[PDB]
DNA sequence: CTGGGGTCCT
DNA sequence: AGGACCC
């Protein structure tokens, strides 16, 4: 019943991209700017007290002397996501994608397939590759241990092909289940990579010093425990079951008090192909219709360029916005302008705003500050 | 000075 | 259509 996971995240992985594209700024503290966020930094950056997601100000009030360079064009970093993704897919083809770098991969098969290929001289000759959580001590005769070091070692060998073949780093963490992997492979960072034995699990978990930090323990979750007086890992653990479903519901419940003890049995699910396509545009003011309408053009262009690229065909399309607390419209795409995909563009245009006007009244003063169009539903 | 994306559930 | 979650 037990499975070897493996996760791997990117090191500053916007960052990385533009050290990659301009070596001229791989000495130099970066940060990567969207509108006014410092999204990601380099380590370099991190060593002056530059931290993710700082605003612009903040960043250059701790380190003055901060290259930013902009990041609202996520092309480049989609390119190379994938790039990553399929180069994992090449050892298991079953990868789940989390954000754009992030990757699970069930290794499971795969380390059996090596260890039936071994000879009972050799497995006294298994050896970890790199750190082990907490450092435990390795037991050669327990199947669970050689299990997870040979899955160590194929993480290595994955690492060492992203970077071989790509020119990225990464930290990788092997365990039992997703939730351990993703709670092991940030460990030691960067660039580096850590497998967690079954009887640091504990360990692991109770080195949290707060419930957000669990993955699926999010905002609203996290503010509605803290309402109840649970705010460590043990106190969701040792909490009441009946009053944690009654505050949250059964499912979230249940999850995410199993979670509280490490435990997850949720698959790898192969990501494949997106499931959506989307843009976004932020500003101060949008109050013409006529700019909203170029706005929203600007947006179409490019995502007609990328679904026209993967060559599948969206049979939907939404349109979203946020108001001076977002709201949505969506509709089908009819047939004709499907299979042309001649000028797909004018249609589609009043199709969207349509639906614009069909949220924003005009005839009303308005006040929009994030504009987005998503194609979704593709076959 | 709070981006720009994604997933699945309800 | 919105809401929760992830990065
Ligand atoms: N809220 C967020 C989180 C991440 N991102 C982008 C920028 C990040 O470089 C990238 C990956 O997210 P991340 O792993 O949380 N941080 P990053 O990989 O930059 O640094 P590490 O701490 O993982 O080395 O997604 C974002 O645009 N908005
Ligand atoms: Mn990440
Ligand atoms: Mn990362
Ligand atoms: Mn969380």
């Amino acid at each position: 019943s037990s499975r070897v996971i493996v996760h791997v995240d990117l090191d500053c992985f916007y960052a990385q991209v533009e050290m990659i594209s301009n070596p001229e700024l791989k000495d130099k503290p970066l940060g990567v700017q969207q509108k006014y966020l410092v999204v990601t930094c380099n380590y370099e950056a991190r060593k002056l007290g530059v931290k993710k997601l700082m605003n612009v100000r903040d960043a250059k009030e701790k380190c003055p002397q901060l290259v930013l360079v902009n990041g609202e064009d996520l092309t480049r970093y989609r390119e190379m996501s994938y790039k990553v993704t399929e180069l994992l897919e090449e050892f298991s083809p079953v990868v789940e994608r989390l954000g754009f770098d992030e990757n699970f991969v069930d290794l499971t098969e795969m380390v059996e397939k090596r260890l039936q290929q071994l000879q009972s001289d050799e497995l006294s000759a298994v050896t970890v590759s790199g750190h082990v959580y907490n450092n435990q001590s390795i037991n050669l005769l327990d199947v669970l241990h050689i299990r997870l070091l040979v899955g160590s070692q194929i993480a290595a060998e994955m690492r060492e092909a992203m970077y071989n073949q790509l020119g990225l780093t990464g930290c990788a963490g092997v365990a039992s289940n997703k939730l351990l992997a993703k709670l092991v492979s940030g460990v030691f960072k960067p660039n580096q990579q850590t497998v967690l034995l079954p009887e640091s699990c504990q360990h692991l978990i109770h080195s949290l010093n707060h419930i957000k930090e669990i993955p699926g323990i999010g905002y609203k979750t996290a503010k509605c425990l803290e309402a109840l007086g649970i705010n460590s890992v043990r106190d969701l653990q040792t909490f009441s079951p009946k009053i944690l479903e009654k505050e949250l519901g059964i499912s979230v419940a249940q999850r995410i008090q199993k979670l509280s003890f490490g435990e997850d049995n949720s698959p790898v699910i192969l990501s494949g192909p997106p499931q959506s396509f989307s843009e976004e545009d932020s500003f101060k003011k949008c109050s013409s219709e006529v700019e909203a309408k170029n706005k929203i053009e600007e947006l179409l262009a490019s995502l007609l360029n990328r679904v026209c690229q993967d060559g599948r065909k969206p049979h939907t399309v939404r349109l979203i916005i946020r108001r001076y607390g977002r709201e949505s419209r969506q509709c089908p795409i009819p047939s004709h302008v499907i299979q042309k995909l001649y000028d797909v563009m004018t249609p589609m245009v009043d199709i969207l705003m349509k639906l614009f006007r069909n949220m924003v009244n005009v005839k009303m003063p308005f006040h929009l500050t994030l504009l987005s169009v998503c194609f979704c539903n593709l076959k």
